[PDB]
Formats: C-alpha cells, sequence, structure tokens
C-alpha cells in the first residue's frame, strides 16, 4: 500500500486539487495518499517532484511553458496547443508525465477595485500606462521573477510599476484595505468577487492559456499505470463558476478542502455516494 505525496502551491485551489487526486487515487487505486496544503511555490513544487520529495502536484500549462520549459517555447494561445507543448516539453526535458488539463482557465490577471477603474479610465493593462505614475502595486514574489508576470509587464507593456512584493495570502487585503491599488490575482479567486475587483484585460496577450492538470514522474506512472486514467477522470472538466465556488467554500467559508473536494467529485458522479 504506496502512499504517494500530493502537494499544491499556495491557496485554497491547489489543495483542493489535490485532495480530488487523493480522493480519486484512495478510491479506484490501491494506494493512499497524503496531502501537503501550501507546499510552496512553482519553482519549489517544480524541483520538489524532480528530487522526488512529492509524487503529484497540480501544474498549470502556461506554468510549464514559461516557468519550467527553459528555453521558454513561443506557443498560441490556444490551451489544446499550449497543452501539447507543455506536455511533450517537460516529457523531453524533465521526463515527467503531464496529463491531460481540466476545462477551466486560472490565469494571471491584473486587477484593481471598481471604484480604481471608473475613476481612473482603466479598463485594459495598456490603460496602466496612463496611471504608472500614481497607484501602488502589490504583487507576490513569483510574478515579480515571472516573464509571464510583471517582468512581461515591463517588456511587453512597457509598464515599470510602482510595485510592493507581496505574501500571495496579504495581497487581496491590502487592495481591500487601500494600501495598494493593483495587485496580481487569479482568474477563479473568490476574493475577486468579494472585493469588488475589475479584472483588467490582457489587451497585448501576455498571458498564456493556464488549464490545470496533474504532474508527476513519468517514473511513477510506469511504477503505477492506473494513476493516468483515474486521475483523467477530471480531464476537460470543473468550470470556472465551479472552481471559484469550491475556493469561496475553503477560502471565505472555513469549510474543510478534503470535505469541499469530496461533495463536488459526489455531485458530479466522479466519486462514490
Ligand atoms: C494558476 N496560476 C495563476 C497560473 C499560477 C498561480 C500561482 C503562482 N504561484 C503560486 S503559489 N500560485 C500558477 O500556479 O502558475
Amino acid at each position: 500500500k504506496e502512499n504517494l505525496i500530493i502537494a499544491g502551491k499556495a491557496g485554497p485551489e491547489p489543495e483542493i486539487l489535490a485532495n480530488m487526486y487523493k480522493l480519486l487515487i484512495e478510491e479506484n487505486t490501491s494506494m493512499t495518499a497524503t496531502v501537503k496544503p501550501n507546499f510552496g511555490t512553482t519553482s519549489f513544487l517544480y524541483e520538489a517532484l524532480k528530487k522526488g520529495d512529492i509524487d503529484i502536484y497540480p501544474e498549470f500549462t502556461g506554468t510549464v511553458t514559461e516557468s519550467l520549459l527553459q528555453p521558454s517555447p513561443k506557443v498560441s494561445h490556444e490551451p489544446e496547443q499550449v497543452y501539447q507543448v507543455a506536455r511533450d516539453g517537460i516529457a523531453k526535458q524533465d521526463h515527467l508525465a503531464y496529463l491531460k488539463p481540466m476545462s477551466y482557465q486560472n490565469t494571471y490577471a491584473v486587477a484593481v477595485p471598481k471604484k480604481i477603474a471608473q475613476e481612473y479610465g482603466l479598463k485594459t493593462i495598456s490603460d496602466l500606462k496612463k496611471v504608472e505614475g500614481q497607484l501602488k502595486a502589490g504583487f507576490t514574489l513569483e510574478f515579480n521573477d515571472r516573464e509571464d508576470g510583471n517582468k512581461g509587464l515591463q517588456s511587453m507593456y512597457g509598464l515599470n510599476l510602482n510595485v510592493a512584493t507581496m505574501q500571495p495570502a496579504l495581497r487581496y487585503q491590502a487592495i481591500h484595505s487601500g494600501d495598494i491599488q493593483i495587485t496580481d490575482a487569479y482568474s477563479t479567486d473568490a476574493e475577486l468577487e468579494r472585493y469588488d475587483l475589475q479584472v483588467l484585460e490582457d489587451d497585448k496577450q501576455l498571458f498564456p492559456p493556464y488549464q490545470g492538470a496533474p504532474l508527476m514522474k513519468e517514473a511513477l506512472l510506469k511504477k503505477h499505470p492506473e494513476l493516468e486514467r483515474v486521475l483523467n477522470t477530471l480531464a476537460g472538466k470543473i468550470t470556472e463558476s465551479q472552481m471559484s465556488q469550491l475556493n469561496y467554500q475553503v477560502g471565505v467559508e472555513g469549510k474543510s478542502a478534503k470535505q469541499v473536494a469530496k461533495e463536488f467529485l459526489q455531485e458530479q458522479g466522479l466519486l462514490k455516494k
């Protein structure tokens, strides 16, 4: 009875996904699983998977192509083609099996409050160049370090924003309290609707498609080939409205994310009872 270490990045959403994995593995295989919530950021999840410290983690397709793949391929904005380059690229580079993606897109999103976008005429990311000497931005450290992040805001848009580096769990409160007026939101985050935040349109298309999918070593899939069929029951499933409600239940209502993942997969017929 092997026990697989399933970890996630920071936030309720990868903890929900890791528990969804654990529920499907424990029911449909002879293995158990342990969920490591908020295990780290993208690179730490990536190097722990290659080092064998963790077994599965939900990785996003544009994050493979931009951060994990070196040199980064020039991909399209079609999510199926971004997945195919990410799956073939991460198998070529690090021998990691990238299973089939989910339906929803959880992208990076430049978000300002609803008052600020109407006060300053902000509708797209290019509109931040009008006002970049006025508002203060609060970004996560990884978004600052990423070429599909604040570095791409500098490179593709010309935006040299007044950026304060933030922890991920404190950026939504600070945009709510008014200490910052720009933050790196995630598309399926419940704090977008909870804090009246208006997502600015990616008019120059800096951000690639970002669909989540299980990422694991190829050797683990060769040892356990049932892991492919079991976890691909989530493939092409879970909408943006469904995932944002799961983040609302765990992150805001304080529900246990193993329970939140269990009721959802039972409601969709993906889990027993
Ligand atoms: C889904 N996403 C928005 C595209 C990001 C979110 C994220 C980046 N770093 C951490 S931690 N979370 C990612 O996982 O790459």
